[PDB]
């Protein structure tokens, strides 16, 4: 209750530490090294630090000072925030910075005296002397800045109301570590957008201690005709519904799953499996700040990169993929699947004029997967690259795989109908339109595929990737993914990884598997969607 | 200097239709209150439901503040209910089985009748000032004036109304009593609802106005991290509190492009502000989304759509109907600048109609008979909807990569995808390039009509038209005109009627389409 009275919070920034790894909240625990911060400088976290440790709402202080006085059984107290540091933490701060501007500076030490310090720079000897000092002060909120020992003992005494935790998604050498937060005591309630600052991704999470209104009526009136549809239970998404602010871009995906589960229409499909379906969604991912590889389950990327490279080569030979143990297309190339497609005269694993053929040879007559198609058909891929380089404000930079004439000769019609690209201020955005979206299994791979593809096109055009924009047409959750996706919805995302391409690759056809590196992929446990 | 209507929370609620009398439209278009002592229309049940929800809703936790405020003004220390006030004529028009209005404190204004003339649990008052006295003596949440016209007129005249809850019934009926003309200097629209259909009419609801705190701070922390267009230029648009009318999907995108768009050149050289990736959804079961903040005619785009369905590429066919949509793209100079030197004037090449009916056939000229050449995807999608409704492959594609350079210009409307659930048909159209000022209003109308035509010949009802915008841009020379448009308040949308006898997609003609009850602001020239 003390932490509720005096509004005592922790704020920290933790990196990953040098040692299939297992990831959990304690993965981010690196506080310092050699008396200083483990990283060189992360200025977005510092901006966030100053905004949090200095923000004050005077219009809410009267209620706070009222509550503090009543608790002390006083009527008067005898506007800034309080910041509390350990002595080691106070020493490491450069002299130019000290004392922390517009903050009431409090050092918890056992070898200091106010006689070496200011009148306004307070020193306390034990933790309980802060509760005394706060009772005598006028302050909005009290922030505990560390370090490790200060965090440890404040936390063990349940003196912390909330933990403002920056997750630094890179690994450094550390010799002091944030204490493990007991998830029975504290639970994550808000997660921020993902950012890039100083060559690392980071995000901001909030741990919580566990336990004109004239126009507000008009809101109810305009809701008078509202319906909450399906046999999914609210109590199953407890963690998901308990979160207040879900700004992490992975919630763009997770919110669509929840929407389809709650409001999807029950329908059959070819496999008789049954789906919940909705029609029409857009997701947007900021490739300049992160690589949107889902973190609430484990995803593998080798297969889909090879598939992309196989596309760019113009290949339609499934064997090429199968010999690399990339089996994305195997079921679509069997004798039985082709026969059921009425492709009686198609060789096994000859998928016909699918993506690769349309990207490099749209309009050419397909014969078989071994034929030579050099200079036959429209080379869309080359054309869009040249439009991007030479006519970047063109509204006609489209790459289309839905060749209406060839659909029946394909093993199956493409789910990814087209990409359209957009260039502004030397930056490349790409929209992909998908007609059919397996949310549980297919869509997570599809976001990665076209996010990688957007990086590749941008690099060979000497542009920076900006946004990948994903338009979902028939968007469905297979009934046999529902249990698994319920598990997934209650996992809290980690800060996204980043993608690195070999910078020397300046032509779209020159990438190989080794030119792609995923960095700092922190993820929850893998999940079998069909359990 | 307090106001009686603010101390005692006095509101008016009403429903108005259009009245029988090349026309101008304004707010006073909706003024029909009653006829022959009863309502002008038979029964519009959705308005009844809205009427009930508003006049019975109370928030108990707010009454404490309300009681204190009224006590202050007056200089003093069962379930809470609203008060409703009716003129005597209004009271007598209500069927007996609904009198007194359930869960409300009923107050009747009369001089010719007194309490002895009433069996029911009601207050009689014989002048407006006795209402104020009564309200000072009662426990109530809010006080709603229900009419009729005489009651409205004097309460408005005396400025005793804090807000008017106003239903716009978008159809015409014979009337003999009318809502008073609202004085725009006195009352302004602050909110507008979604559009609905009920009992074969559209309607919306508009509002006139008299002219754990811990999570509060976390929001501020998470927010710790452009164009020479001016605030005062959107006073009406930004003064609105609730903008739920579906036309705001379009107006908000205009506003978004103006405030955040990227400055770019383009093929025409005009210059644009542009953004990338938008989606609008329109519920065709509830309204036809023909924009009302400016005037639009549909005869041309319907002839165009029928010309598509016939597989035609001959521009002269449209021009002979005085439909000039494609005229500039058919000229010798336009065709030559496309390198189409061997193309006859107004032969548009293998554009939408040819791709819909003959995808993959070699185009020769606009006069050829292409019967049984290429893929008839229009027939195919109709068959899939009828016979394979859960297919995720029901797509109609005009972007034929092979044929693009032979087209007068490449299509903007890349594809249509359809969706069937529970006997209702939805359509997604993806537009690669979207002239928000000129083309998008028409494009919304075209594919909304196309969705109705496909649904009907497949024995389905239309549900959603969904419009995905790719490169969405506003031309610089449209900006001043669009600033005007964004400060207009949409009217309830019209409805679209198809001749129900038409059972095959190819059998429609121009007279099988009717747009009814189009109420709209004045026409705007987007340029100059
Ligand atoms: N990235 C981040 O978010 C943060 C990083 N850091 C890093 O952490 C490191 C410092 O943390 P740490 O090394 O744990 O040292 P601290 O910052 O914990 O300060 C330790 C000092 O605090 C005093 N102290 C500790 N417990 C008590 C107590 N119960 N009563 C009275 N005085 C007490 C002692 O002073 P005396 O010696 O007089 O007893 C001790 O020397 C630095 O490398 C710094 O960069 C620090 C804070 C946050
Ligand atoms: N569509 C809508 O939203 C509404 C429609 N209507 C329609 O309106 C019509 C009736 O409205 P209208 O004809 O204008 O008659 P009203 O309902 O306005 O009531 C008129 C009567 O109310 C009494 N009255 C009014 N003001 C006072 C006052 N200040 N002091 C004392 N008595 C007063 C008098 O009754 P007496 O003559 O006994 O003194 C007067 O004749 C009907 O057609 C009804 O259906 C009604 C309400 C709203
Ligand atoms: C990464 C910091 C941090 N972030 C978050 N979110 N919570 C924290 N408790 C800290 C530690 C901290 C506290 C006070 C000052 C400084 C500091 C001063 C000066 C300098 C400098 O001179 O560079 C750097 C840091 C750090
Ligand atoms: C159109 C309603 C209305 N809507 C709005 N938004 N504001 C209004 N002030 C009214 C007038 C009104 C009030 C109370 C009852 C009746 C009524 C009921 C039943 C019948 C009947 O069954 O005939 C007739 C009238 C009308
Ligand atoms: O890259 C892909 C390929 C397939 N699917 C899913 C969508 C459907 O669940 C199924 C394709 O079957 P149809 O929609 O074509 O019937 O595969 C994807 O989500 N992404
Ligand atoms: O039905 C149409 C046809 C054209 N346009 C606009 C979009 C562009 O402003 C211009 C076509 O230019 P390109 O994208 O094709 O360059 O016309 C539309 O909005 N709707």
């Amino acid at each position: 209750q003390v932490c509720d009275v005096f509004d005592i919070y922790a704020i920290c920034a933790c990196c990953k530490v040098e040692s299939n790894e297992v990831f959990n909240n304690y993965t981010f625990r690196g506080l310092g090294n050699k008396g200083v911060l483990p990283w060189k400088c992360i200025s977005l976290d510092m901006k966030y630090f100053r905004a949090v440790t200095t923000y004050v709402n005077e219009s809410k202080y009267e209620k706070l000072k009222y509550k503090r006085c009543k608790y002390l059984n006083k009527e008067t107290v005898d506007l800034q925030n309080v910041v509390v540091m350990g002595r080691t933490n106070w020493e490491s701060i450069p002299k130019k910075f000290k004392p922390l501007s517009n903050r009431i500076n409090v050092i918890l030490s056992r070898t200091l005296k106010k006689e070496d310090f200011d009148e306004d720079v307070y020193i306390i000897n034990k933790v309980e002397d802060l509760i005394v000092l706060l009772g005598k002060l006028n302050y909005y909120k009290c922030f505990i800045l560390g370090g490790s020992v200060v965090y440890q003992e404040f936390l063990e005494k349940k003196l912390i109301k909330k933990i403002y935790f920056t997750r630094i998604n890179s690994t450094y050498e550390c010799d002091v570590f944030f204490p493990e937060i007991n998830e029975n005591e504290y639970q994550i309630i808000s997660v921020s957008d993902v950012y890039t600052s100083n060559n690392t991704t980071l995000d901001f999470i909030i741990y919580k201690k566990t336990n004109d209104d004239e126009e507000e009526d008009d809101f109810v009136y305009f809701n008078f005709n509202k319906e909450n549809k399906n046999s999914i239970h609210p109590n199953d998404f407890q963690i998901y519904n308990s979160l207040k602010y879900k700004y992490h871009p992975e919630y763009q995906y997770l919110n669509i799953i929840y929407d389809i589960m709650m409001n999807g229409n029950k329908q059959s499909d070819r496999t008789g499996v049954g789906v919940l379906s909705k029609f029409g969604y857009i997701m947007k991912f900021d490739l300049s700040q992160y690589f949107p590889l889902l973190t609430t389950k484990k995803l593998f990327l080798r297969g889909i990169i090879e598939e992309l490279l196989w596309f760019i080569r113009g290949e339609t030979n499934g064997n090429t993929l199968l010999n690399k143990n990339v089996r994305i297309w195997e079921a679509n190339g069997t004798r039985e699947f082709l026969d059921n497609r009425k492709l009686f005269h198609r060789e096994v694993n000859d998928l016909g004029p699918i993506y690769g053929f349309q990207w490099r040879h749209f309009g050419a007559e397909y014969t078989n997967m071994y034929d030579n198609y050099e200079n036959k058909g429209v080379d869309q891929l080359k054309n869009i690259i040249n439009l991007i380089k030479n006519d970047p404000t063109s509204r006609r930079i489209l790459l289309c795989a839905w060749n209406v004439k060839d659909l029946d000769q394909m093993a199956l019609p493409p789910c990814h109908i087209l990409c359209q690209f957009y260039v502004f201020d030397g930056k490349l955005s790409c929209i992909m339109y998908q007609r059919s979206c397996d949310l549980g299994l297919g869509v997570p791979f599809n976001i990665a595929s076209y996010s990688i593809f957007t990086h590749m096109i941008a690099q060979v055009c000497n542009l920076q990737p900006a946004q990948f924009i994903h338009v979902l047409g028939n968007a469905h959750v297979y009934n046999n993914h529902i249990d698994s996706l319920k598990i997934q919805l209650n996992r809290i995302p980690y800060p996204f990884p980043t993608l690195k391409l070999n910078p020397d690759i300046k032509n779209i056809e020159d990438f190989t598997i080794s030119d792609f590196t995923i960095q700092n992929y922190v993820h929850h446990e893998k999940i079998s969607m069909d359990m």
